[PDB]
């Protein structure tokens, strides 16, 4: 394992999360420091440190992430919409280096996403 | 018809022009026209899928493909120091196009929160 970050100590429930939804290979679980009034996590529970490093093998556990996102999102009730959001490194943004699939909702979104 | 009727599905017939980056059996990457960011392109899967909301658990791996190819692509333009990629849906979203697609950000500092 889950790796040497805070997110490998939530997927080993090491330390508390509010858990949205989790199956043998991902885990979504509200963002400490949410954005919106929903403000979600999705993560593989592999250890890949950021999607420059994924390969071509992780594309159908990249993609659940996604499906999953979608599908919390509409349990969450988020039904005028949101905004999925992947950071990569420094320009990025990117605060954990565990892949981590962002989503938001239940405001406007703006543009430019940052 | 093959890429559906949205204006992306003109992009990819070639029947209206696009900078493309590049191209393959299920998906298109090529550059946007209103860039929020110095480097600012989008992957789109050549199959129409309109938003992220109603995929399908069976477009699994083509939504993984459009993030392994945005990924490929940011390396091969030299986006080093990193980038930010983006779905948007529906109304909250920003959404305009109603054709799935991964914006692909870099070439400068991104900003929190994301919009
Ligand atoms: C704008 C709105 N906030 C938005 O992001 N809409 S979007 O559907 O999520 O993204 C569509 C993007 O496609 C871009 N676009 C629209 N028409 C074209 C064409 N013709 N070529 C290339 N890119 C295009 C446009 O600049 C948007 O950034």
């Amino acid at each position: 394992p889950g790796g040497d970050t805070i997110f490998g100590k939530i997927i080993r429930k090491e330390i508390p999360a509010k858990i949205i939804f989790e199956d043998d290979r991902c885990l979504a679980f509200h963002d400490i420091s949410p954005q919106a009034p929903t403000h979600f996590l999705v993560i593989p529970k592999k250890h890949i440190s950021q999607i420059s490093v994924a390969e071509d093998d992780d594309e159908s556990l990249l993609g659940h992430l996604m499906i999953v996102g979608k599908k919390c999102a509409a349990d969450l009730g988020l039904n005028k919409g949101y905004r999925m959001v992947v950071n990569e490194g420094s320009d990025g943004g990117q605060s954990v280096y565990h892949v981590h699939l962002h989503v938001l909702g239940g405001r406007q979104m703006h543009w430019p996403p940052g």
